[PDB]
């Protein structure tokens, strides 16, 4: 893996090319990546320029009064990567002195009552990869960050999915805030209708590629956690067509304004 | 991995040692190798005499009246292999120029009115080491094969699933062709009862240790695919035998006769 | 992975350098370490002393007239380390002559029945890495140990079931042995909820993070196996407390003294 002088150096490397101090950590994925603008006072860095970073821009700026960092774009393991390195920059953050971490992403619906367009927060998740042992808490445990073994129960934090639901309430918008149960897999194909019941029947709500290694890491080395995932799809019948990656474009077909504001708005909340 | 260039160095070394040039490809699995015979024109290549095929050969022939080439004997995961290694003739065969897969196998049956001897179309599959990662495709992706994330809802062609439910008919076999999802493990090891019930409430079928990343790198590059099962076992009740090896049998049994005629007269439906 | 030879050298220099001939190897892990004393003409040696032996005692003596070596401290994949180190010790010990082994573990309760200070022999498991091909057998098969395809349903020996089952009898406990399922997973951290509930549709009685992969290469080369679990929690609901390493305290919380006696009494059961 990395050394903890690695994230340290790192995060000294930030701190003194920018002036900004986020509290906030936001983590844009899979066509998310619209809020660049809002940010007031933005700094961006490409992840080349930043040592030790992963193989894709950080920024820094404010958002709603807030001190916010932005990744825009994620790593994902599909692509090969370890989960030691898909999660590097969450324990920069920490180091930065960020307090509060917000994961996104795209994610096929399984609970049949969603709808593409809908907006799902995670109340809890599902690791299947960490059934097998693909952790990037795997290894020698670093002190410095956490315990050798942390409780994921409680990881995403409560109260900022009740704000979350009170914040969509004063959006007026005309559909509710669905909730539920976020199911990782490794990709990068999509899956098959056996796999989909299958996953469904596991009580999962909707399924995508990431995120999870970075909320294990975030709460092992105790950031606060709230996250979300924007519906695009899914099949569960041997009628009908077939996933396509064309579904960044429901990430844009009337989510980026709805998600922009959400976010936004929610910066207040913290 | 491998390059792109290794793979096309591997089919031009092969296009140009023989004048067979198949159309189908057929892969024969655990005890399944019976079909050499039968074959017209053949060409046999010992696996290690091949350039950077992996650790068994390689037959060019005729079939019924169709070009085929046959990988007798097929690479395990459990033997160490990582599944870019276990793929890589799937992918040399497109180069080829083949459209056309058919793979095969044994498998333990999990659904009860399974009996040994049954053919079992595969409709769906299930993928267990994907679930967590372990995916051919993962890593940098090849757009010279194809797109960054497939979908696998229709990978085993449907229209020749309808020809071998014809075939079968004509065949006048007095029990019924199965058909069904099979689920992938890693192996070695059989599995427990636990296990077992497991499986079977997720849906599947039929249970074996091969194939899956094969279908999924197929299906990456664009062919179409059809395959089956041998079912041969197995235990779910805590009174009982245990699972052998020594049901290569079965696959002797009278399922070469059997098989062998299905295959054959399957070449005529492509 | 290591060569038989590595094997056989470390079982050669332990066999030189204490005059105990073992017939049976218990493993004992996380809180369970308390029988050291009971053990008469006891020898002692650090893993770091013994060659090749993973980077946590070796002890040899006498139980209840019985004749053990007994692993104080055991080895996890959620260390860092591969499947086929954590063994390593398995594979001596049938080397020493050893032909029995018991492994114990601490777990987390998934069937409600269940209380906290609770024994549960091990009837069955179920291998959730395995399903992804993390196995302490892959890779080519080592015939001076065991076969290429081992069955693993009858794991569990039955008949030492039966004998635990009369030995608890005897000791007149107050509550009744349990008996059941254990799942592995890879850890480190604890399970959220909706992973727990998953667990539990499986079939699952109780969760940890060791033991199955030392099964397997047990049963692999021959041996006799009887396991049980410590229950010690856990977390089904969305009220709550989270699970706490702090719960190595149930291990000693009336444990040690159970557990010792009943280890002991069954020494007389081989
Ligand atoms: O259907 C899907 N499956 C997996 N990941 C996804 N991310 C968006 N949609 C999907
Ligand atoms: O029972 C079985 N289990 C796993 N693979 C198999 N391949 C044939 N039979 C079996
Ligand atoms: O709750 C638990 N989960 C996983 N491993 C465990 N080992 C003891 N308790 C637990
Ligand atoms: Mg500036
Ligand atoms: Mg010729
Ligand atoms: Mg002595
Ligand atoms: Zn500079
Ligand atoms: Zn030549
Ligand atoms: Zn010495």
């Amino acid at each position: 893996g990395y050394t903890y002088e690695d994230y340290q150096d790192t995060a000294k490397w930030l701190l003194s090319h920018t002036e900004q101090r986020p509290q906030v950590a936001v983590i844009c994925g899979s066509g998310l990546g619209g809020l660049v603008n809002k940010l007031t006072q933005a700094q961006t860095f490409d992840y080349s320029e930043i040592p030790n970073f992963p193989e894709g821009r950080l920024v820094f700026g404010i958002l709603n009064g807030r001190a916010c960092v932005m990744m825009q774009g994620r790593f994902h393991m599909y692509e090969g990567y370890p989960f030691w390195k898909v999660t590097f920059p969450v324990r920069v953050f920490r180091l930065l002195g960020v307090e509060t971490l917000v994961v996104t992403n795209a994610a096929g619906g399984l609970n049949p009552n969603f709808e593409v367009g809908d907006i799902m927060l995670i109340r809890d998740h599902i690791n299947l990869p960490g059934f097998s042992g693909q952790n990037p808490l795997r290894g020698p445990n670093e002190e410095r960050f956490g315990v050798r073994f942390p409780a994921m129960s409680d990881a995403y934090d409560r109260d900022m999915r009740q704000k979350a639901h009170s914040t969509w309430k004063q959006m007026g918008e005309q559909r509710e805030l669905q909730e539920g149960t976020y199911v990782m897999l490794g990709g990068p194909n999509f899956e098959t209708v056996a796999e989909c019941r299958l996953l469904r029947n596991l009580g999962a709500d909707a399924v995508g590629m990431s995120t999870v290694p970075e909320v294990i890491v975030a709460r092992h080395c105790g950031l606060r956690v709230f996250g979300f995932s924007l519906i695009t799809n899914k099949v569960i019948m041997d009628s009908q067509g077939k996933a396509n990656h064309e579904e960044v474009l429901e990430a844009g077909k009337q989510a980026a304004q709805k998600l922009e504001q959400f976010v936004s708005l929610l910066m207040a909340s913290i």
